[PDB]
């Protein structure tokens, strides 16, 4: 039946591998609490050491489910088998369920806090599938579902940047701001999730959401040679190379050597030319993408009217550690420990470089723009990467290849928003008084993954991801990677190869 | 199914625009508590500084839903689009739902108060659609549903004026009052909402109410010229003007000038002649509508046996600030801050004046009564106005045009009354003892709005409501109008045009 | 007699919308990021490895294309544009400058914010207008997909990149056309072309 | 019927707004005269102050209708309403008529 | 929140007698031209867009 | 703008005139090398021969 004593779902988990598809199933226990005391608020974060960088933030009384990472949908076993056995994969269909909800009242009698459920209390659930509201999720956020199925998932408050602050900040000689800055505030949108229709559930209820992906494949393959090596060294070429007079060397006309043939295929795009600009508390990137309408007043540097573009490097080989993708494996990691620095996948469509001859030597071209006949592989994503990102709605765009490796889509999976229904309290003083409550429940995500198995005429063995590439750590230093410790600590991958990137194992004939 | 752990509704919100209709959807979380300790009481409010003004008030153990304002049914975005894109609109159908009810018991153990729900407790809901009881709502009350969907709605106690007090007050030389005043008390009606059949709901239940409007349109259009300018200046007129002898000027007979033709259309009605009478604690209006049967004893002035008629001015141009419509934007506003003074809509069917020649000059006619051939536009309502008012049941009436702009109807939307069901407590002393409880729940209002799009042969652009007409305020003074502040404070419109009145944007050929 | 002519358009939309934020602001400031920023040693400042601040997240979306680097070349009676697109086959004799074997490319600026009045779209409203009267200078639409800029850090400050070519992951809005604009233009017949986005706003 | 004293058309004008389409109608009185005395000619414009810039121009005994601007198809009222009420627009079908010739 | 729209209040006044508003005819019959770019009513101004 | 120079919307196609060939003729001599240089490799040569 249905009621308070009947569960609305069950635990779903594991994976199913087939030839043409993989089904991953993940359930988590999540917790949500009241945010902003049921208020919408617009705050200005303006760090003193932020070197003039600022944000406007509308914080909402809402929290949201973020499913975007690979590690949350794949065990390390399943990710290994995925990247070892398949040439490519993409998401096919997502199904998420929120069920087994429990709304407890929080009673503070003192230092001791007690918990008893309000059976008539309720919870708001809203999935935004048309992206009618500012997107909650962003790639590489820590809000994502946990990797370990038995770890609790704590939802993060939803907030959005209503405006670019330095454009709206009403600073300058004139009082009240310039005419252009005021015009940019006079229209600053304000979004409330309460403006949409959505669901209110009690403990005996549940909700489910389906999403259909239509996506480009994630290709797991490596180029064993660059596109320039695709010729045959033994056959001569008809091509002639003329070399102009250089100093005392006479100009010559000769047949190009058989072992260097000319290539038609350029280095992929990328920027090696920029450099990060401290301090670390500002936005530090080799490149800022800025918007600066005419008539605004800017008292800061490029950071703070613009966003840092990172990784700047494309398929180009990073010439410095600043250009490499890097992330901390846990939220408690700081400094040089817990960080994973990306290393080459040893694919020959990656780590490209472009040199121009000055007729003496070749010198590196740092900034490689889009140019015809460019051939490159997209970034070698690992088990920890964002799966997707939100593609901005715009008139025009170039080739969409986010350098972090996430897949940009017009409509990604919609964000499911959840908040505690407000339970007002009588107040003789007309104060705003609500009952303190929280919801815990079980959220499951089933994703169907369309996959393709490789076929190779290669005679020789190929690289595969092996547990022998794992490292040993822990409190007692006996615990291998992706295993729990004596304290229950989950041993994180130390290095980029332990994250099992794609575009490593399976060779590819160009 | 149905029960304590199953929600009886969901959150509905937003708007839907079409050509011939607009659907607005609004849900609020409301709270109600016990009123008058479950008693009916008749109180006499007789302020010492009220300058002899008094009221009889029957206060009831009831609270009521008030949906009458435009701002509660329209976001400022939706109101803008309504008044920019449509020549006229009226309400079509209302649907309200009370659901997701929670009755909590209030436990006071000390300075600390605890809240736990009584699942078998219940709540009375009564909609009066025949207006069999004194109307709860009145235009420009603060009891109305909030503008922000996430703000809690606190219901107000229902009460009504049983009688005009100075007529019933039994004052005079004779003891016990005159014969006429006693006769006016001997019949003073007394109304109990318990006399009607109505619904009692528990948490697992819900109720809904439908109402069908049949209304006059709210016309959003402006006259670019007065009705007197409707002639052609270049064609001569046949009309003759005779001017009698004035002093040493000889009487003349001549053809009226082509650029002044006579008009058939009089100034609309209005009173510029009255003045408010202090102090502010009495009823201060330029005009009192009084009832004074013969045989009553009146020891006071006109105020207190009568009601102030405000705005006194009709379509007539207010000659003083006293004659202008004015309101505070929030309940905490006092004095000169937070008040919005109405300003001209620059429609030429508004701000009318009437002068009579004394044969030397023209002098203003202050009081313009109904006269044949009068042409005027009804008040330019804003997003904050009452939508409707209750029209009194009476034998005879003149043209119904409330000067505040609210639409008078024989039957407006019925008032939904709600109170906490009394939960008596055993008392050995035969005291009246009840259990202290309150109800919070979700109330939704869907209104279908019949609309009409304008068509114009005007070549030139027309005025529209723009966000660039908004102003910037807040604690940090960075927050634009209709946006939330850092504290969560909602920035109120400072001026009358920011309230986006009608009869401004869309020109009209007379 | 009389004649009539019908034509059927198949066209891209003219989009009337504004971005209230740039594509770089699409994150949530309150949630932390996993991303690490390594800053190399600069002078006496030590190299540091730290978590990127929550209020600056890295963006995947580059500034749209444009040229801020060129400048018009007088006199006004020649072809004066920041850029000449020229054709110069081998064997021709050219006794002139770049103007006159080539055509001026104007507006040079893309979605990039014009850094000078030369880069702004400008026209006279009537055929009799001359000089500084009757001219309409384009001003920002206050859309955040317009007026873009690109800076590269030298590890001390950020310096403007004047010429922004096509680069992957670029996001921009097409020019904010007005009631006086060409609706369409003729697209040249050619083998190859890049993204077609005439900077005046006309639809090729 | 048809002849010298029968008009071949009428004045069409205005706009019609709907949800999914807008119809703009514009009629003009046009004038054309003889060009180049009925000759094709190839002229070289080579301004002395043109700083070496020149053009070859084939001028024809022909004139042409140019409909390409937005302001010619939209009144300022209609353009306002277009840009206020709609997120996007594109041309769908054009129909032009030359008639009432003298 | 409300959004920007094109308004006749953004027009300017000019003419021979300087009484004629934009997009209106003058005493001579001269049609008053838009002085500034916003009076030409550009697109990508009024209607906000969620990216 | 003069009637005989109108602004053009159409840019020059792509190309590289900036590079120069690097002798001797027995090596790979081109104005530009497209190279692949993964991190951790050892290169004792110039751009030619890893590209």
């Amino acid at each position: 039946g249905s009621g308070v004593g009947i569960s609305t779902g069950g635990w779903v988990g594991g994976s199913h591998f087939a030839d043409k598809y993989v089904i991953t199933k993940n359930t988590r226990q999540f917790i949500t609490s009241i945010q902003n005391g049921h208020l919408y608020k617009t705050e200005i974060i303006n760090p003193s050491n932020g070197n003039g960088k600022s944000q406007r933030c509308v914080t909402t009384p809402w929290t949201y489910f973020n499913f975007n990472q690979y590690s949350c949908h794949f065990s390390p076993q399943d990710w290994q088998r995925l990247t070892n056995e398949y040439k490519r994969f993409r998401p096919k269909a997502m199904l998420v369920k929120i069920y087994n909800l429990q709304i407890k009242q929080i009673l503070s009698n003192g230092a001791d806090t007690t918990y008893n459920n309000d059976l008539t209390a309720g919870v708001h659930i809203f999935c935004d599938g048309e992206h009618a509201y500012p997107n909650a999720s962003h790639p590489w956020d820590e809000d994502v579902m946990p990797d370990l199925p038995y770890k609790t998932w704590k939802l993060f408050q939803y907030g959005y940047i209503p405006i670019l602050n330095e454009l709206a900040d009403l600073d300058g000689t004139t009082a009240g701001g310039t005419a252009t800055e005021k015009a940019i505030l006079y229209q600053m949108p304000f979004f409330m999730l309460e403006n949409s229709d959505h669901e209110v559930l009690r403990t005996g209820e549940s909700s489910e959401f389906t999403f259909n992906f239509d996506c480009e494949w994630v290709n797991n393959e490596r180029a064993y040679i660059p596109p320039g090596l695709m010729f045959n060294p033994k056959v001569p070429t008809r091509r002639v190379q003329y070399i102009r007079q250089n100093g005392q060397t006479t100009a010559s006309t000769s047949r190009i050597e058989p072992y260097s043939k000319p290539t038609s295929w350029m280095t992929g795009p990328g920027f090696l030319g920029g450099q990060r600009v401290g301090p670390a508390t500002s936005d530090t990137a080799p490149y800022m993408v800025c918007t600066k309408p005419d008539g605004v007043y800017i008292n800061t540097g490029a950071a703070g009217y613009g966003s840092g573009f990172d990784p700047p490097s494309g398929s180009l080989a990073p010439t410095d550690l600043e250009y490499k993708l890097q992330w901390y494996q846990t939220p408690e990691d700081t400094g040089n420990n817990g960080n994973i620095i990306a290393n080459p996948s040893l694919s020959m469509l990656r780590d490209q470089l472009l040199y121009r001859g000055n007729q003496t030597t070749y010198n590196l071209n740092a900034d490689v723009w889009m140019f015809p006949n460019q051939i490159w592989d997209r970034y070698p994503i690992t088990r920890e990467h964002p799966i997707w990102c939100k593609k901005p709605r715009a008139d025009k765009n170039t080739i969409i290849d986010p350098f972090d490796g996430s897949i940009a889509m017009d409509h990604p999976p919609g964000t499911i928003f959840i908040k505690m229904a407000k339970i007002p309290v009588p107040s003789s003083t007309n104060a705003d008084s609500y009952l303190n409550i929280y919801c815990t429940g079980q959220v499951s995500c089933e994703i169907v993954w369309e996959v393709e198995r490789y076929v190779t005429k290669n005679w020789r063995p190929e690289r595969r991801h092996t547990a022998l590439g794992m490292s040993i750590g822990g409190t007692e230093n006996v615990s291998p990677t992706y295993h729990v410790d004596s304290a229950g600590t989950y041993i994180q991958p130390t290095t980029f190869d332990q994250c099992m990137p794609v575009k490593t194992n399976i060779n590819k004939v160009l």
